[PDB]
């Protein structure tokens, strides 16, 4: 599923991401746009052999099991394929664990390089929330 901007903002708020660990909703929408273009089915392969999955491009080296990243962890205890669903619950619940692990949203490279320090509130302008 390819979400609309305000559609995704409303879904993320319903799942408790607005101000989760101090990150306003616009931060999460901005990250989703540049990680996946709002597409739940997005996958990308990393140079180390791991793969990134879903709307928030969660990495199989650490967070999920895809059966082909040999010496990896599965810290969210889920198959990576669960992160590609049109239902974002699994992706959100795992993102909550990631952002609490010490580095905040700097775990998302595109957030650090394209959202951090910008006016992220613009990503939710005009949405009924
Ligand atoms: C969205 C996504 O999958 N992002 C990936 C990043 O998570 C990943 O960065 C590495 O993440 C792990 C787990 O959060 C980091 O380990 C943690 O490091 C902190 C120190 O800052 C420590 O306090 C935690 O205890 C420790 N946790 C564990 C379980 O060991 C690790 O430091 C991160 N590494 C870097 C270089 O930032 C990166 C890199 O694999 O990939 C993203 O896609
Ligand atoms: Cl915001
Ligand atoms: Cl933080
Ligand atoms: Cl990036
Ligand atoms: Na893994």
């Amino acid at each position: 599923k390819v979400f609309g901007r305000c559609e995704l903002a409303a879904a993320m708020k319903r799942h408790g991401l607005d101000n989760y660990r101090g990150y306003s909703l616009g931060n999460w929408v901005c990250a989703a746009k540049f990680e996946s273009n709002f597409n739940t089915q997005a996958t990308n392969r990393n140079t180390d052999g791991s793969t990134d999955y879903g709307i928030l491009q969660i990495n199989s080296r650490w967070w999920c099991n895809d059966g082909r990243t040999p010496g990896s962890r599965n810290l969210c205890n889920i198959p990576c394929s669960a992160l590609l669903s049109s239902d974002i619950t699994a992706s959100v619940n795992c993102a909550k664990k990631i952002v609490s692990d010490g580095n905040g949203m700097n775990a998302w490279v595109a957030w650090r390089n394209r959202c951090k320090g910008t006016d992220v509130q613009a990503w939710i302008r005009g949405c009924r929330l």
